[PDB]
């Protein structure tokens, strides 16, 4: 179902934001995702270190190479596009 797919999704996004490089992003977590109901926008909630705007931002314009590196490791036809929003914002 859908929670066991976002729970696949949090992990990989989690780890492939790891791998980025961008200091904005030093020390952020992802804390949740929710995917929409047909799958087409991932919900990303994240928990910035410093500067959540900056970290937001970086997130965003990494969206094309993150949506890239989840094709690699997630079985979907079309991967969900991402959308990055602060932890307080999780349902």
């Amino acid at each position: 179902g859908k929670a066991h797919l976002e729970a696949q999704l949090k992990r990989a996004l989690a780890e492939e934001i790891q791998a980025l490089e961008d200091p904005r992003l030093f020390l952020l977590t992802v804390e949740a995702v929710r995917l929409s109901k047909d799958g087409s926008v991932l919900s990303v909630y994240v928990e910035a270190f410093r500067e959540e705007e900056g970290a937001l931002r970086a997130l965003s314009r990494a969206e094309r190479r993150l949506v890239a590196a989840l094709a690699r490791r997630v079985r979907m036809r079309r991967l969900p596009r991402l959308e990055f929003l602060p932890w307080r914002a999780s349902p």
